[PDB]
């Protein structure tokens, strides 16, 4: 029932807070403990993330396994689209947090990383050369909560699909409406709400790359547990 | 000069170039290896890929490198986008070849299969429930050409032949008289459909891998020969 500019709205109202990595002038930065600081930071950006997805207009109407089943789906791309976001004004470099701003040569330093951040760097390029406004930003990462997990999940079910399938038509709808107020031409429109679009298919793919990568690690867990996601999403009172 | 086309002119160009249909390499009167039929298959379409890729306006302005670097970024997302156009009108199956339609209980022969047997089917479903028309299927098609392998003046050129199907796409929904929210929504609907191709080629590489063949991707030899400069 929300118009263009109450999505929006509700969209910016959700934004998660920007994390800090941890703060220590006695120990200098290391290659060695580069990944650890990236998971710890990753991990508490999850618990900011599910907060926001419940706060994404429709996410709640739908049933708690199908909220667990998007996020299961979208956990990546999210947390990807995020940092890109936050990297774009800071050309070679990733803004994993204001400070831990990594370039490239230090992803080197763990195996098989600096190809996905070559990935990240240069979507981060691609924003900056679209001009991406935070507007835009927000209307993309709801997207990705809705649509990743959308193919791959009874008359219950049925009901969901049709459901999300009108929100991302608002979404849609929400998408133009900023740009006309930018002043675009409707044909200027349509080409960059496509232009936009596809940005979601690097974002798909380097999700991929980069959830093999995190296997590669063999660590104890790379993927939130059903379990994990369920816990803090089904929340009591 | 590509570019000069009108959106007619751009569609007509695009349903013109489309590939044939081929069929499976088995004698059909001897007993019924899937994945060896279905390699034979793939190989010889990767072929008349190449001869389409050729024809959709704009794509040989590129240097032969970047034809060859699209193509290698692509190409197994353009066989799958192809397998699911054709299994578009038999439900719950995959119609790799008019004389190989496969159902998931097939699939499941070879492991690891039939997860990606289920993604595809659920395409060839959203396909059917768009009611997805020829025309937009090769401007799609093409769409997944140009854009693959585009984040790793030639870059100008591919936004500029990318911007000009949106704009085809957008002609083709206004004749067939969608409002201009129907438009924008439907454009909306397919570009989210090509990240779900997406998916599936990454999945489907993994999978091929996993299975520890010969070779996976056509060399970079393989499709530049292919494109006989
Ligand atoms: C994009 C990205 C990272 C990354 C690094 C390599 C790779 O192949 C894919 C993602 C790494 C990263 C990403 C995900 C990681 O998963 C650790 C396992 N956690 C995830 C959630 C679950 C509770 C367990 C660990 C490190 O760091 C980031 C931190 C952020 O706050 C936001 C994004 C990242
Ligand atoms: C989608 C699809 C197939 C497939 C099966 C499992 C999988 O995990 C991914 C793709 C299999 C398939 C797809 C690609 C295959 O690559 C074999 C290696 N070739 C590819 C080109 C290169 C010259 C070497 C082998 C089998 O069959 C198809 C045949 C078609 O004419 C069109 C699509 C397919």
């Amino acid at each position: 029932s929300l118009t263009a500019d109450q999505m929006v709205s509700a969209l910016l109202d959700a934004e998660p807070p920007i994390l800090y990595s941890e703060y220590d002038p006695t120990r200098p930065f290391s290659e060695a403990s580069m990944m650890g600081l990236l998971t710890n930071l990753a991990d508490r950006e999850l618990v900011h993330m599910i907060n926001w997805a419940k706060r994404v207009p429709g996410f709640v109407d739908l049933t708690l396994h199908d909220q667990v089943h998007l996020l299961e789906s979208a956990w990546l791309e999210i947390l990807m689209i995020g940092l890109v976001w936050r990297s774009m004004e800071h050309p070679g470099k990733l803004l994993f947090a204001p400070n831990l701003l990594l370039d490239r040569n230090q992803g080197k330093s763990v195996e098989g990383m600096v190809e996905i951040f070559d990935m990240l760097l240069a979507t981060s390029s691609r924003f900056r050369m679209m001009n991406l406004q935070g507007e835009e930003f927000v209307c993309l990462k709801s997207i990705i909560l809705l649509n990743s997990g959308v193919y791959t999940f009874t008359l219950k079910s049925l009901e969901e699909k049709d459901h999300i399938h009108r929100v991302l038509d608002k979404i849609t709808d929400t998408l133009i409406h900023l740009m006309a107020k930018a002043g675009l031409t409707l044909q200027q429109q349509h080409q960059r709400l496509a232009q936009l679009l596809l940005i979601l298919s690097h974002i798909r793919h380097m999700s991929n790359k980069g959830m093999e990568h995190l296997y590669s690690m063999k660590s104890k867990n790379v993927v939130p547990s059903y379990d994990l996601l369920l816990e803090m999403l089904d929340a009591h009172r």
